[PDB]
């Protein structure tokens, strides 16, 4: 009232899931944008015809028009690049990458920055802690205006393992993984929860062993490649992650989520975006939370951001 | 309580969107079945995932295995071929896929009896008013037990288009589309109501005209096409229906919806399913409702049944 | 972003139903306000705790004071009473309560004027189509920003009663009542459908007769009474119905809803405010849909305004 | 598994709420049962009428006999005296409920014994860990499928007053108070957390005091108190809780809640009930979670105990 306006920049398939969601959750009308022509076209009116089943009323259209972040109250990023070409046959660099994405932010940034300087952002192209602040550059948006998905996503994994090995509800393992989404991230083993109570209650009270935990984040770090080998770049969980930082913006809802964020001096670190629990609100990021880490918790969270600042540094 | 166990039969673009609607709304246990190596493996443990951000707890597995059936409560058929070599890269078509569909409702049927004969069944493989029929016999369900997906996609089609032309909520339109999901369906437009209103109100009003109401038909009736051609077969929109239909099942809310079923003598047709309004509650389909057609309308079921007859006699086309 | 202001002017039953239910769906931030004493802090502090169960984050305060209605983006008025003091309830009427109403309505009228006057207001308090078009002269907000409850609810009952008989969902029945809220409501079985299909054909596939429908529709008609005979005020139904209103402005979800509202030649009538389809969205009453109805209909529909002319000339 | 059935054993004011939150969520078929004629079928009937607002399809029928227990899957206690007859309030004696509830809980248990001993059952009524047992007790129903309301409640004060202080959803605030529900109720100061850190940290960065944390305990265990002297006793947020407890084992979802349940052994107490964390799905109560209490700790859930024990003893 009146209704907010939703552009995902990039309708692959990450981009497909939450248009879908955000019809089932009737949050705002949505303009699903592409370089790709029709295909973005085409998925919209799949989608809209969904409204019906949700008993929702949100406009879902297709563009191949940076026009259409016109007005945008969000706007969500998916658009890169990836495969390789000539490359024989399982060499496919990193990497640069890096370069390509980048010039994908300075055009995206250019037109956010003329078509709607007041969205909040939320960045999901890879490596995202370096995207993000590529992004934040080019676009001019205030710090608090703009996040980077990570810890949402990456903590679903480690909650819901835990949770299927202790026979509980996913969602009443709490747990965070901070400093950089990929190889790098941090994992916290000791702020795990089990609806509120310590991991290492359950480990004493052998329900679970120290094994078994480090299995459990090992498969944490491994589960991207895991379904990779197996399918694709994963996209479902990916898109209920970003739905829900987006909803919590959208509803002044106020939760706790370990989103990329602008360091300015937390952790020892400024001039760089990491993850960190944050809260989303009406007005953007309220508050950005400071762990009060440990001395090795600290040193990997000091790699997590070295690796940031190597592959920021391969961008001229 | 003890949660139910809903079986995806194949877990292709359907198959994916179901899954993920399953989990946000906690419905039941899902197992992805494929025949494809892996790829429901990968998409089952991405979806898993998804249950913290929904606060929802269902186990999602993928399966390569039929023996996963055993102790279903709903099953959900989208399995279909299916091209090779040659003969690329649009060569499909449907007519000749008939006698390769037939034989996987055959294989399904098979073992739909000897794993979970008590499942409900929905069937979506094209041509789903032939498919359904061709699944019920192989299975051995009862017919209050199996369902075609058709009414419950072609209306929502029409609804939205007529609800964007008014300017009001996509659901405050009803729409009956009956006879055969594909390019036969019954359009009634005698049948729309917009907020409980007759249709006609609106044309006098000249909200809506007859030459416009025409054009959205030709849309309804188009829209697989329009979206292939934009993209590929719809996904997003089937899925929501199927889920909507399965819903009503293991929730016994007794929705009325346009599905394939068994007609025994409605419309002066016997041994043949096509689409038409029924009730669906906790024990399958509660009802089967007759629309009272005039001869105008009823020459038009005629004609859906009659294709529907005729794709079932190409099942051993040569 | 940022999250809408409601205010319950009038915190008794409905209030306190219409409360936890804007909680359960997180609409908004609710204040209670009430002329009676700590009375709506107590029921908020109570409401309030919900959040957790429902993952919400809504305000929920109590308030004895109007300049809490500042910047509300939403007023519900349900401020008045619900049975005449003296009065039993085998009787359960309404009369000689008129002019204290509009004595209510002209003091909430001049508050919302001076601190919202941008805001979308629903009237609730019997006889609720004389009491709206009070509030909307007093008040001062254009024609599309206020309505009153009505046609939600009495079709609401209907829809049900019909529902059980055929055995289906109850939102699959679809249903017109129009004219005005209460004894004169105008009950249309010409339009009432089944699942899309016309009530007709099921009466004419006998799982229905039409002295069912007639008994249906007097059971719909007398529904308040039959509660207040066996224990109170319809309050439950009344919220859920107010918060369906409340819920389609502030989503913008542009359903099409039987309310109270301004009429301006619409059935022959003007001046005066009726019960018809109205499309609710964003910016309020975006449409105003005029059943094309017969003569024997218009008859009805004038007996349902000529009763609250009768009332309107009486305060 | 299809339409579960679902009976309240008082249909009072947590009643109400309840079966109005239930048609929200379409959870089952309801059964609104009291002692008193004509008012739950009065409660029922407007109830049933939101279904259609709710696009549900729950039956919501009022009972006056025990009978409706046949086919419950759940049954939920709230039915009990709330003062003694003949009494002021100046002459409150919270022991002189005890025998009177008592005799409730006996006459209730034995209707389920005979009519659903396979029902999962959940006591709301007061002193509730004294009085689940005494229902345990007269039902004969397993440990694993009776509990008391207390834990789910309790916190969520607790973790709302938290969130206000510190600006987050309220359910991001973790915590779990133990032993007993009423004054006696253990508040875990070193289990808290907000967005699953510590509460520490938030002291340790100076968002909130040592003595902030003493006052919303103070708040949260005083809570029913502040309410009923504006106007209680508490009703919206305790039906929520049962609600969250319900659903839970009706969707198989395995939430951690605290609720009452036998001990038998846990925190060196047996014969008892005591709050506890505890996981409810599809069974029932799935684990029955013992907190690593330390020395402190340990002595204050000994004095919750203790209390439930002294009023146990007076029957
Ligand atoms: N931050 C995180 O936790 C995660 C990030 N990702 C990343 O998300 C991104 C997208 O994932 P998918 O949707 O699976 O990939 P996708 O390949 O299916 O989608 C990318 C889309 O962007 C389009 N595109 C390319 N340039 C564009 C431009 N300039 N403007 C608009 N669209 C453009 C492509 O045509 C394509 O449709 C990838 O970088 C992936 O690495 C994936 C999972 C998690
Ligand atoms: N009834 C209706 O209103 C509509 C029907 N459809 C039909 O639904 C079907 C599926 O659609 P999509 O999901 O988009 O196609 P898809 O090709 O993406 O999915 C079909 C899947 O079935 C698998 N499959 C083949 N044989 C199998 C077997 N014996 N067991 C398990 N899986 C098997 C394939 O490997 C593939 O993964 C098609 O027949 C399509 O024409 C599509 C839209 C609407
Ligand atoms: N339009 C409709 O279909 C229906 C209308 N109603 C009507 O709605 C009204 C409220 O019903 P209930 O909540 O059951 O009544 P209730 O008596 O329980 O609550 C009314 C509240 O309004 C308060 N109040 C009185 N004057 C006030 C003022 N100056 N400012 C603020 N608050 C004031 C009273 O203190 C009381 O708490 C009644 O008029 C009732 O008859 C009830 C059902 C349906
Ligand atoms: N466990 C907890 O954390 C909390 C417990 N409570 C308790 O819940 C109980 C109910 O609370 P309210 O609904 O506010 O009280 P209420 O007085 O409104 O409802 C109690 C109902 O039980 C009925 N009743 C009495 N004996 C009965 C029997 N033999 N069979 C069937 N019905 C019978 C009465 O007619 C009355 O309608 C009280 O005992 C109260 O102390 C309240 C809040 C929290």
């Amino acid at each position: 009232t009146p209704k907010p306006k939703i552009v995902l920049v990039g309708s692959g398939m990450i981009g497909g899931v939450m248009a879908t969601l955000i019809v089932q959750k009737n949050l705002g009308d949505v303009v699903m944008f592409d370089v790709v022509k029709n295909m973005p076209q085409g998925k919209a009116l799949d989608t809209s015809h969904s409204n019906v089943m949700a008993y929702s009323n949100c406009k879902v259209t297709g563009s191949n028009s940076y026009d259409d972040l016109k007005g945008a109250d969000v706007v969500i990023v998916t658009a890169g690049f990836t495969k390789a070409p000539g490359k024989s046959d399982k060499e496919w660099n990193r990497d640069d990458l890096l370069p390509l994405n980048n010039k994908i932010m300075i055009e995206i940034g250019g037109h956010i920055k003329n078509l709607c300087p007041n969205a909040f952002i939320i960045v999901v192209t890879n490596p995202v802690d370096v995207m993000v602040q590529l992004l934040f550059e080019h676009s001019g948006v205030p710090k608090n205006k703009i996040i980077g998905l990570g810890g949402v996503l990456d903590t679903s994994r480690l909650k819901y393992y835990i949770s299927q090995k202790l026979n509980v509800c996913p969602r009443d393992v709490n747990a965070l993984i901070v400093g950089a989404h990929g190889n790098k991230m941090v994992l916290l083993k000791r702020y795990i929860t089990v609806g509120g109570i310590p991991l290492q209650e359950f480990i004493n009270n052998k329900k679970i062993t120290d094994e078994e935990v480090e299995g459990i984040f090992d498969r944490t770090v491994n589960t991207a490649l895991e379904i990779v080998n197996l399918l694709a770049s994963p996209y479902v969980a990916p898109a209920a992650a970003i739905i829900e930082m987006a909803e919590s913006y959208l509803k002044d809802i106020k939760k706790v989520l370990v989103c990329s964020t602008l360091l300015e001096g937390q952790y020892g670190h400024s001039n760089i975006f990491g993850g960190t629990p944050l809260v989303i609100g009406g007005t953007g990021v309220e508050q950005v939370i400071e762990l009060q880490l440990n001395a090795e918790e600290k040193t990997k969270f000091d790699e997590a951001v070295a690796e940031t600042k190597r592959m920021k540094a391969l961008i001229h």
